[PDB]
DNA sequence: GAATCACAAATCACAAG
DNA sequence: CTTGTGATTTGTGATTCG
DNA sequence: GAATCACAAATCACAAG
DNA sequence: CTTGTGATTTGTGATTCG
């Protein structure tokens, strides 16, 4: 379903990292931060979702 | 830990319930939104892109 | 107001325990801490000093 | 559990300063109290 | 639509007593 | 110490760019 | 959420038939 | 003049970029 977005700070080194990787072999760094936030709280915050 | 000692940010924008979610879990139980991006984004590439790390 | 309108902020110090309440409150529903801080004061100034508001 | 802090609007932190000065207490003093009374106010279930 | 900015909130850590 | 406060970091609506 | 690609389908144009 | 082919031009879903 559709969902809002909200703006977060995130280290450069690694946000630089999922940006090389993107361009190189698609999608983009929104994308995949979305999926390691998702992951993160699955892992330790299972109940919250 | 030069390098991460000078270390700066980016921002990005991810979904508001994911972050909502966040948003209380650290103000219940301390920490902070950045940190929980920073483990969260780290723990990700060690597991699907060791090599970049 | 001039005051208002024209100074900044200014830090001050808080119980832990009575600030965590706020910052639990706000990440749940809307507002953030500084927001009820000023409410609080405000308040408390409009009721033990009234004279000075 | 300590403290922490917070910045308020400084028209109301100067108002707190002269009177703390003038006559008995500190900020902190304040602050706690006035936040106390709004939670009890606003927020009784948070005691 | 993602990506980035700019200014506010929030916290840090030294200063003052 | 405890309290006070300027410096610095973190948070996020606003803006950019195509 | 517009700019710029890419490609095809109109539009052109000259000449042959 | 009428009409087929190839040649610029035009309008467009698709895709790039933030």
């Amino acid at each position: 379903d559709i969902m809002g977005d909200k703006t977060v700070r995130v280290r450069a080194d690694l946000h630089h990292i999922i940006k090389i990787e993107t361009a190189k072999n698609g999608g983009n760094v929104k994308e995949v931060m979305d999926q390691a936030l998702e992951e993160y709280i699955r892992k330790y915050l299972p109940d919250k979702l």
